[PDB]
């Protein structure tokens, strides 16, 4: 029997199905101000039949910015714009979480406050690219700037920025928040020994490496409620040159046991980047499942059939689809009916306007 189209309690909200829209950076916000737009509102409204929409990654602060065109949730103007977007999703009977990030070293000095180097756990270049805008406003890929290591006394400010962004998110009408602790961004930069060479209380042992993300979790649970908080992790494998170190499984299980103590709404596991990699072992999935007592969302080149299999095995609760949600606003109906999926147009994933954004048809 199919379970994808059955309801699921996700902390404080109830999803009517298990087909979630993964967080998808689309880089269509207004500059100056990193302001969401009515076009973005239309895009999200089109996808409101998702069991849960998880927004594009959204800055907690101006310092958090690493991509031209990515929205923020730190300014009054951003709060006002997001309020209209969440109202539109709710008018269509949807549910929407905001994914909150700090990009850390995956950034460029030209888009940082004061034109300064971005920050990270350690002063190590990401050795990758980010997306800026050229003089005509078009997306361009540019090598990342070498970061400055955060001073110990700057850490409380980072925690406060997450806390403040969650206050703002609650005000803006989001149903949940997802902390971006994956994919080589700031929280993951602290988690991974490959990017964290600190020798203070925020590096070294796994307890120290997870310290920042757990302080953030505690701060945001206190600001709102634990049943409003999810977290995305990518703790097995390599993502944007950030591996998970030489004890990745044990370190992941430590973090997950710690997260379970807070009673948070969900754990969202990004299992692979677009280039793929070794699948999660069923033993690992079992170890995660016995340790965490909230919703588990799986993501990364899923099919509906794989999601059904893992839901049936009692190992995950929901699936997040990324690219299929870019191209199929009514992905839920298509998967329910076994309809074909619209052809994807990758050239318009990042930047631009309505074309390749709001022009993918429903059935
Ligand atoms: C254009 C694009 C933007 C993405 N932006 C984000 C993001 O903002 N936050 C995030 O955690 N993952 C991001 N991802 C990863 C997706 O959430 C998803 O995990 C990935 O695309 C693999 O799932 P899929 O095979 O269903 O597309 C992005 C992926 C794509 C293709
Ligand atoms: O893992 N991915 O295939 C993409 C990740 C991603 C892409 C753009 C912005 C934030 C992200 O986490």
């Amino acid at each position: 029997a199919e379970k994808l189209f059955t309801p699921l309690k996700v902390g404080a909200v109830t999803a009517p199905n298990r087909v979630f829209m993964a967080p998808l950076t689309r880089l269509r916000s207004i500059e100056p101000g990193d302001i969401p737009t009515p076009l973005m509102g239309e895009y999200y409204r089109q996808r409101a039949s998702a069991g849960l929409i998880i927004s594009e990654a959204t800055q907690i602060s101006a310092q958090a910015k690493g991509y031209a065109g990515a929205p923020g949730l730190h300014s009054p103007e951003q709060i006002a714009a997001w309020k209209k977007i969440t109202a539109g999703v709710h008018a269509e009977d949807g549910r929407i979480a905001v994914q909150l990030w700090h990009t850390g070293r995956i950034s460029h000095s030209s888009i940082q406050p004061g034109g300064q180097a971005p920050v990270s756990a350690s002063a190590l270049n990401a050795n990758t690219r980010t997306s800026l805008r050229d003089e005509n406003g078009n997306a361009i890929r540019v090598d990342t700037t070498t970061p400055r290591a955060l001073e110990l006394d700057e850490i409380p400010g980072i925690v406060n920025d997450f806390r403040q962004a969650v206050a703002n998110a609650r005000e803006a009408g989001f149903d949940l928040v997802e902390l971006h602790s994956a994919h080589g961004y700031l929280l993951h930069q602290f988690l991974s020994p490959s990017s964290n060479q600190r020798t203070d209380q925020y590096g070294g042992s796994v307890e120290n490496r997870a310290r920042l993300v757990l302080e953030v979790v505690d701060a945001v649970c206190n600001e709102w409620s634990a049943d409003r908080i999810g977290i995305r992790v990518s703790p097995i494998g390599t993502f944007q040159n950030v591996d998970n170190g030489p004890n990745e499984e044990a370190d992941a299980l430590y973090l997950i046991e710690e997260l379970a103590k807070r009673g948070i709404a969900y754990l969202h596991m990004s299992e692979t980047d677009l280039a793929g990699g070794k699948p999660y072992s069923e033993a690992f999935r079992q170890k995660v499942r016995e340790r965490f007592h909230g919703v588990i969302i799986g993501a990364g080149a899923y099919t509906a059939e794989k999601a059904e299999d893992l839901i049936g095995k009692g190992l995950i609760d929901a699936v997040a689809f990324g690219r299929d949600y870019i191209a199929n606003p009514d992905l839920v109906a298509r998967l329910q009916k076994k309809a074909e999926l619209n052809p994807q147009r990758p050239e318009s994933f990042y930047g631009g306007g309505a074309e390749g954004y709001t022009d993918y048809p429903s059935l």
